[PDB]
């Protein structure tokens, strides 16, 4: 009886093609072979972006960016407070602090006045994150980087794909990073990027440098001109990012029919509210399909979710307020303390307990199954 | 004219068949797959160790291991002052100071004496690196850290597969690392690993906590404990991985019979000192084929490795002394000057401009290879 739903991660001959391709190369990093640098290109374009720097994971492309863009001990970083938590974890790495802000009740993005008040003498970046694959308001928060001078660092980690008023993640005039993790709308289990606008080729290449141990590519006497990390991608999994990146637009676009209609199944139900959109953001990739049940505990929520996946669904409890975390308290904490953060971020509160998501996959399967989701979603909810 | 040696890396149809398997699965990720779990167990059975742990990168391993063996701010790291620039990079990274210390005039590995003396109240961490795959001396190196009670690191990049006094990488009583980048003795273009002996389970719990976001491997609602990264390995590495790890004892082999004729006619070449060996190391990796023709400087050196490029050999300059690079000076470096590290650093003052290098691949050729090989290097050492 349970609907069934297309499989996740996908992949036909092209994965296979590619991968027998890298290791034919006889060369599996990215200085011996080619897959890394023509997938650098590929999703660049793509993206409209001037360059993109495929790295080990999104955790690392967040940490590479914040450093290239100045963080470090002394700074803050303000991130939504409703994130996964590697958005903080990667300011809190480099020695900086994390601002956590409060996000819209309906889009579930960094609230643009939210962070007009946090902005600070300290404030090296602020940092949208792009909920479920759709855009923050770039608009408004590009005045308040204009405003303050607190350049924007976009967490695309949702966004494959997305646009803005007409414009593609690589083309607002921000660096903004990726996750090519397994659940993530194009992966190889493991992966990320950094991709850097028009206008950022010296931030450019000093991530190349920060990334690959500050070695300079062609240098033969170990001259290493400054610190960093290791955070190179290797040509087997770049060969398979090639052949995702190729599907990602149509699949973007079977799921923005399928929300549409699940959207509307869903707020048609009593209590439920599916997450909201926004016009200006012409193209939504939808990474996650979230809803709200407002008024239910954590409890409430985890029960609920533990029945839809009784019933088949892929269904998960939504990221929790990252100041919720031990993780977050551990290092860089801000001096204010939980309930002061909680105070300004009651949307997060209330979200961090009330947001139920089911798997993009889910977006791919035909109108029946959305359906047949939506009715088991109601009964489930009418008992929770 | 030019001898000819066998390729590196090296594959056939058990890489082949791996990457089809790892793709096969429909997971990429550890937490979906088996292949990155089943390396973890074949290459700890392969070192004798309790754990392994698979990471993104040899930089990586080291910087997790020493984290959760405590380096962090207001601790000092002691390292040998002749490596790869990731061995203090990695202690810079968490805020510790790098305490470059000299190396043996013969192995170039850490001098277990000047590693006494610079023990200090502030030293966390002692880290031999068994140079080119000959262990540093674990047994006088374990007395100074029974006597400070500073538990050691091995920086085991360069030795797969290797030992001492009969006992594997993973038998001794310390922590070590390794890196399967490119050309390594294992590689899959990139990759890495923490070994953890017997009695040291807690530190390998804590460092897969602090290698997956701080995330319990089947946490549900986003619960981080503790701060950390993202340096988890995907199943396409972990399957090239598995078919290394299956030729790398055979391969040592053949390059153990290799270097015995290139170290015999490499020491009758006028001038020409190859590494020394060590009788305690019953099991060298062979990583790399060295020597050093003492008093030539960087220029000279590096005008002989041109040369020994251009008659076909795949020679490269050695490292250089850590304190000669500007990363290291960029970050947690100590406060005495450039020349009073150099001052106590005086084997590595010369090694760092004295010493040649060829690619391990050398050492798998035939012994007719290895005799042009040196006759190519006397020639070229007469005009030095
Ligand atoms: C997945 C995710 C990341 C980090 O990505 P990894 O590839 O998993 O390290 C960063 N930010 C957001 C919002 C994410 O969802
Ligand atoms: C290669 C190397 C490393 C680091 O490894 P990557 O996989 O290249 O990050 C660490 N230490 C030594 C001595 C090495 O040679």
């Amino acid at each position: 009886k349970a609907p069934e739903f297309p499989a996740w991660p996908q992949y036909d001959d092209a994965e296979r093609n590619g991968l027998v391709r890298a290791l034919e190369q006889g060369q599996w990093w990215r200085m011996g072979g080619d897959e890394v640098n023509s997938f650098e290109r590929e999703f660049a374009a793509h993206h409209g972006a001037a360059h993109a720097l495929a790295v080990t994971n999104g955790t690392h492309a967040l940490e590479l960016a914040l450093q290239v863009m100045g963080v470090g001990p002394g700074t803050e970083v303000i991130v939504p407070a409703f994130t996964f938590i590697s958005s903080s974890q990667a300011a809190q790495r480099l020695g900086a602090v994390t601002v956590p802000v409060d996000v819209d009740a309906a889009t579930y993005n960094l609230d643009p006045e939210a962070v007009a008040a946090a902005v600070t003498p300290r404030t090296k970046v602020i940092m949208p994150v792009h909920m479920a694959g759709l855009m923050a308001d770039m608009d408004a928060l590009a005045k308040i980087s204009a405003d303050t001078g607190v350049p924007l660092l976009q967490d695309a980690a949702h966004a494959h794909g997305a646009r803005w008023q007409g414009k593609r993640v690589g083309e607002l005039d921000s660096i903004a990073t990726f996750s090519f993790q397994n659940g993530k709308l194009m992966t190889a289990g493991e992966g990320g990027a950094v991709v850097f606008p028009d206008g950022e080729t010296e931030k450019y290449e000093t991530a190349f440098l920060r990334h690959s141990c500050g070695r300079p590519r062609d240098d033969r006497r170990y001259f290493h001109k400054i610190a960093g990390s290791n955070m190179r991608l290797n040509e087997f999994s770049a060969s398979v990012l090639r052949a995702q990146l190729a599907r990602l637009d149509e699949q973007i676009a079977v799921r923005d029919e399928r929300w549409t209609l699940l959207s509307r199944l869903l707020g048609a139900i009593d209590g439920v509210v599916p997450q909201g959109g926004d016009v200006r953001a012409d193209r939504n990739s939808h990474y996650m399909a979230m809803f709200r049940i407002p008024g239910l505990t954590e409890e409430r929520r985890n029960a609920l979710v533990d029945r839809l996946v009784e019933a088949g669904l892929p269904a998960f409890a939504a990221f929790r307020a990252i100041y919720r975390t031990d993780a977050f308290w551990e290092l860089g904490a801000p001096d204010e303390s939980v309930d002061a953060i909680a105070r300004r971020c009651p949307n997060t509160d209330a979200i961090s307990s009330d947001c139920v998501w089911l798997h993009h996959r889910v977006l791919l399967a035909g109108e029946p199954e959305l359906h047949a989701t939506a009715e088991i979603i109601a009964d489930a909810v009418a008992r929770a």
